[PDB]
């Protein structure tokens, strides 16, 4: 029957989820129409963190000429809100293969987001995805609230069809972990912590992110007591964790320690519209070479789970999302060069299947 790549029988077809694949997904874009404003679309300009004083280096407007990213999506201007958005990406998570959307969790406590999250999780489970939280570096973010929000998800999300969960755990990924201490993660995340999820109703795999070198790292996981990490970083090369020669022996330590390396692989990274001082930063897509070497490279790694930046970071130019050629009055956008808009989405699911092929 139509539709029938993920219905529970016992097809070995060579396009089925995986369940091991997570996808960090953005839910910030907004419309005029369904949200207001063209969020994120409009964004501003960082200033120079070297540049110095007087910089006003002003906004992106969101316009259809010129949005906040060095790309343009097939999808235009779209809303994260908008439900007919969403089934699109669920269809696109199905043809990229990749089981788990990783949500940005930004701690809003705002309706409209309440309300995006619910319409995710419903549009993810048509498509037997599923949804996991990518916990962001919110304001006075620390252990005591993250505890408070787990709770929460947890409670509000876990029974839920589409709530991801690892032999009965969920799993949350923990962006700029190392903004907080170890002592302080222990509270949270060793079974004897003062406030610990451990042996609780609220248990979750906890995925935090590696940056800089081992002999930072490997204390840093073992006291904040991490299940796991991963990298995010889409450009090779901008932190230790993020250059991938160094995967085969960070999956050495993980297997060697009980933690679940989760490498993070992408096909680019350009972010100079929002970031005009970042350009040492650009790694060039080169027609689907840059992707292939980073999924290759996860791969040999020997590693059970790879996480995928990004489906929709377009600021970063990270996207798997299809993208299309547009030269308007104001920029001239990158686009998928000699590929076509979904090559990115097909070129994850053939990577999705030499990851199962070698998978344990």
């Amino acid at each position: 029957p139509s539709n029938s790549e993920n219905n529970g029988g016992n097809n070995n077809l060579g396009t089925e989820l995986d369940y091991d694949t997570f996808c960090f997904y953005y839910d910030w874009y907004g419309s005029e129409a369904i949200d207001g404003q063209y969020r994120h679309w409009a964004h501003a300009i960082a200033p120079d963190p070297n540049g110095g004083s007087g910089q006003n280096p002003g906004t992106i407007p969101g316009t259809q000429e010129s949005i906040a990213s060095n790309f343009y999506p097939q999808l235009g201007r779209y809303s994260s809100s908008d439900p007919n958005i969403l089934t699109k990406h669920m269809d696109m998570f199905v043809m990229a293969r990749t089981g788990v959307l990783a949500l940005t969790w930004w701690n809003e406590q705002d309706e409209t987001e309440a309300k995006r999250i619910g319409l995710i999780l419903d549009a993810a489970d048509k498509k037997k995805i599923k949804v996991c939280f990518h916990l962001e570096p919110y304001p006075s973010r620390n252990v005591q609230n993250l505890r408070e929000n787990i709770v929460k998800l947890i409670t509000r999300y876990g029974n839920h069809p589409a709530f991801y969960r690892k032999d009965g755990k969920p799993l949350f990924f923990i962006y700029d972990s190392y903004l907080i201490e170890p002592s302080e993660w222990e509270k949270l995340l060793s079974p004897g912590g003062s406030i610990t999820i451990r042996n609780t109703a609220y248990d979750a795999l906890m995925i935090g992110l590696w940056t800089s070198s081992p002999t930072v790292q490997r204390p840093f996981i073992l006291n904040a007591h991490f299940d796991g990490f991963y990298t995010y970083f889409a450009a090779t090369g901008f932190t230790y964790g993020s250059t991938p020669t160094n995967w085969v022996s960070m999956q050495k330590w993980a297997k060697e320690n009980g933690k679940i390396f989760i490498p993070s692989v992408g096909p680019g990274y350009i972010d100079t519209r929002i970031r005009p001082w970042n350009g040492s930063v650009i790694r060039t897509r080169t027609d689907g070479q840059y992707y292939d070497a980073m999924y290759r490279k996860a791969i040999e790694a020997g590693v059970s789970a790879i996480s995928i930046t990004s489906f929709n970071e377009w600021h970063e130019g990270s996207q798997i999302e299809p993208a299309v050629p547009y030269t308007s009055s104001e920029f001239t956008y990158l686009d998928y060069e000699n590929r076509e808009p979904d090559y990115y989405l097909t070129r994850t699911a053939y990577w999705v299947g030499k990851f199962r092929e070698s998978k344990q």
